[PDB]
């Protein structure tokens, strides 16, 4: 018996400011967040269809350890585009996240958020060769427009999938 | 690229008057027929979520033939449960089916319908009894009080799945 | 910020055999189950809306009593609700509510807990337990009454919201 | 523009006692209603999809025991004429019902169904077939239901909506 | 007896041309309005789902008038940010309303729309100013990309939750 | 007896790399295809509610030929507004579908992608322009932020309605 729908534990993480709560408050509740408040540590969760399968996501979005990355089964890195240093970090968030579950191959996708910004200082080809070079998907994202947002979350979903089977 | 959701061929068959058309309305529309107009053939569609999973139905509701037998994955063989010949019909349904698709093993439900009804002349424990020597599923259903209709349905969506 | 759907943690209760998972599974799956398969403990989860309010059932499925546990009193006080169950054709079940209740009011440690008396196998004709005298047992605890089938599934989705509709009121 | 979902506006009458209440509740809250709470007048919402459109049903539940009877009568595009089927006086009570939103119409062809609640009780008065051919005189529907076990609930609204529906073409 | 979904009525207000209309078909058909043509008035419904409440929406898109704003629970007051004009109406929208509901603290929403458009004439900062003064949120929106177009009817119906509680 | 859902057929043709597959996986699945893998032919199905009715499309992406075309109720003709050449070429497919179907009055909704570039070669009121010479809808688009890809959809529905009434 089929005992209710599938669970999917996904993690936000990423350096500070680059837009991990807005990304995650855009998906759950359609709002923009325009202050920042930075975060210690809050989860929540939404019912969506994705690929025809129903789906409970349960998302923990991180302050910019060891337990939440332990119970992860996929991760957001998201890094802000008009912010170099937050994409420099990316390779740190997932050493540790690939220390913590001690494996080479952790469902994972690359976020580059505030594509909407005009002072761009990451070039998508950069992140896009970075993203190849781990084997994961790239997507960027807005949570002001909400472009990706949805397709972000989705995409992490059906990394998780492959990664079971 | 997933297409869109998974597509359930499903085919509903037996005796003249054992309640073919009125379960297949009764899931589609949520409405009883209490006229008795006989069917030639018609098909019906419906999207539904079972076990988590999207579905289109595609429902082919028959008269009381081996092309629409060829292109079914899953059959409910329909008896009324006040009417024993029905009921005696349903070892030919099965038999026509498995040859038609040349297999031993082929997805299906065995559904005694009209059980709402007082004059009651083939046993529950006949019917469980037939459908464990066939190895599939038995479901009482009626279509007037909707009682295992749902579950007729979307029992035979599962029997497919296991296949598959 | 809401941070997604409210959830409320149901126990379904009652003697061996009296329809504990039929009426589990016939909301879970739409599936009545025909088989006796006796339950340990089993957890479900569905969504559901409920005036108006989308939720998140979690649904523990436990065991007729037969015996001693500390490891049931555990899993039972982890529910906001509790669905009693008694069969309608087993006058022992429904004898036996009056022990769940005092079960749940000890692991609870509370003289008011959420609570709704379901009289299950409604479709039955051998009914020993009439509805007045159920009725009667549900106004003395303040609790609301529902006769179910899980086969016709007669009054399951509404014993499972009257629950919820119960812990709201406890809630405020 | 298509401005949002189509409404209905759908009115329940009846005797006294026969179960308008109990009806509409199940459909809405998915409830059964034990007690009897004599009505004044409620009204109720809901969105349904009922032959591939979404619909938003605006449904009038009515007394069985003046002014005000009217007005709700004017606005009503179709009607659930509701008797119960261990009553033979909410049965011929049918009748002057339909002849009362006839007149509160002001017109002779008004959507509406017939329907014989509490089909569930053992002490059945009202036959079937006796039902089935007051609905034939009039050219309208009848279903049995019954708001404890839900038997035909959906279908009693949903069959009323269509009746509108075929009204207006 | 809960009777059925809980109904918001919502007014949505500016001077002509800020794209009130434009909001509102976005909203309930998804379908963006190329064309100007004048309302008088037109009204709206839709069933949503917020904080997972359901809803009906039932929205009075105005022209460029006191029965509207008495029986109006919020009102969005739309400006566009390429007319400096309709951003100095807005105060006197917003005083016709607190003047018709005989009310000083009417749930309302500030919407700067057109953001789409590279003409800017108000300051993102101007505007987030003056919402501040008036206690009320303040969103950027664009009828056509549908950026902040459901934020904005959500965050209106916040406000009236917030307002009878 | 209503059968299930109205079905609707539609067919997205157009130039070689100006976004079909995109369009359309944006549509089913909430995602961006960034990589451009050419189509020889694939379809697609996804239950949609439009004007309050619920109805399921089944789309056929095609590649850069007359069963399809004549199986079709309705087709979106797209071009990439950074690809000139793609917006001359509107005219061909139109032309070879009014021919495959034997009809003056066929279903059809004019498309401009890639909105989101920068590098814009066809303008908006050109395109507009175009659409009103055939007599029916033009939108803009963008695969990648999801800029009119359901209005695109739900506007060619609307269209095949009003030509069976
Ligand atoms: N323009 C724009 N601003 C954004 C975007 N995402 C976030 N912001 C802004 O960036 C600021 C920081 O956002 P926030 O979500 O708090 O970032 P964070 O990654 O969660 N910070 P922390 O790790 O401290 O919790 C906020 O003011 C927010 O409005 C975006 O996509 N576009
Ligand atoms: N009481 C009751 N009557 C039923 C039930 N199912 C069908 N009927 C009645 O049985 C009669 C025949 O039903 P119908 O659906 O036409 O049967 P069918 O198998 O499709 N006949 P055919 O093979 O001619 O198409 C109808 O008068 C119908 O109302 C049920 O479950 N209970
Ligand atoms: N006729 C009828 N039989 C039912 C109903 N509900 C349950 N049953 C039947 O009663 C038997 C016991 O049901 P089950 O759900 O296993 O009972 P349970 O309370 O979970 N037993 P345990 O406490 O051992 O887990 C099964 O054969 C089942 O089919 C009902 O409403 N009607
Ligand atoms: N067994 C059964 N009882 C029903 C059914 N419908 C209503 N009842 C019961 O009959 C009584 C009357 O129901 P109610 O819905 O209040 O009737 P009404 O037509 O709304 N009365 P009023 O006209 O005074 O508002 C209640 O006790 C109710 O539980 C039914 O289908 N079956
Ligand atoms: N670029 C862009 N154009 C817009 C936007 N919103 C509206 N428009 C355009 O602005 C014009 C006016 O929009 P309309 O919705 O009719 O505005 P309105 O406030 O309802 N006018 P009125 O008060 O006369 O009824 C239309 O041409 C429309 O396409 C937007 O967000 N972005
Ligand atoms: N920036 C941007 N890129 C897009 C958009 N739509 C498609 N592209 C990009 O353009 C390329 C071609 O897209 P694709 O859908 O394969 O084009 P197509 O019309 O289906 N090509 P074909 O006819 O060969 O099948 C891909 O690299 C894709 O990422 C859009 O709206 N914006
Ligand atoms: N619902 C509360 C829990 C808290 O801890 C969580 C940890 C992870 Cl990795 C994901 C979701 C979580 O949700
Ligand atoms: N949708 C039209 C088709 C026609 O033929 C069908 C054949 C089967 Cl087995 C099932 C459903 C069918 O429906
Ligand atoms: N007279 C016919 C009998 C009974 O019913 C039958 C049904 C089928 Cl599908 C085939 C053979 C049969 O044999
Ligand atoms: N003698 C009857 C027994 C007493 O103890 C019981 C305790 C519970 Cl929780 C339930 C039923 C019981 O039945
Ligand atoms: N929704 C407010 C209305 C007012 O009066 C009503 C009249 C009818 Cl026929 C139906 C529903 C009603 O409720
Ligand atoms: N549903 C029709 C009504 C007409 O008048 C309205 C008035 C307001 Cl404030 C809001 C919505 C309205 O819509
Ligand atoms: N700015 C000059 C006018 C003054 O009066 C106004 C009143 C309203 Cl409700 C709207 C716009 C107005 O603008
Ligand atoms: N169901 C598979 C079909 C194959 O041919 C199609 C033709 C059209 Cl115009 C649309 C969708 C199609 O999908
Ligand atoms: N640019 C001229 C070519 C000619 O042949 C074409 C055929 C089609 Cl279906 C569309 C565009 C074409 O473009
Ligand atoms: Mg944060
Ligand atoms: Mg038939
Ligand atoms: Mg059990
Ligand atoms: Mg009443
Ligand atoms: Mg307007
Ligand atoms: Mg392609």
């Amino acid at each position: 018996y089929f005992q209710g729908m599938t669970e999917y534990k996904l993690v936000v993480v990423g350096a500070g400011g680059v837009g991990k709560s807005a990304l995650t408050i855009q998906l759950i509740q359609n709002h923009f967040v325009d202050e920042y408040d930075p975060t210690i540590e809050d989860s929540y969760r939404k019912q969506v269809v994705i690929d025809g399968e129903t789906c409970l996501l349960d998302i923990l979005d991180t302050a910019g350890r060891d337990q939440y990355m332990r119970t992860g089964e996929g991760f957001l890195c998201v890094f802000a585009i008009n912010n170099t240093k937050s994409f420099e970090d990316i390779h740190h968030y997932r050493e540790q996240i690939k220390r913590v579950k001690d494996s080479e191959d952790v469902p994972m996708v690359l976020v580059g958020n505030k594509c909407d910004l005009p002072s761009r200082t990451v070039d998508t080809k950069q992140a896009q060769d970075l993203a190849r070079s781990y084997g994961i998907p790239f997507i960027e994202t807005s949570a002001k427009t909400r472009q990706g947002v949805d397709d972000a979350f989705y995409t992490l979903v059906r990394e998780i999938r492959k990664h079971k089977e």
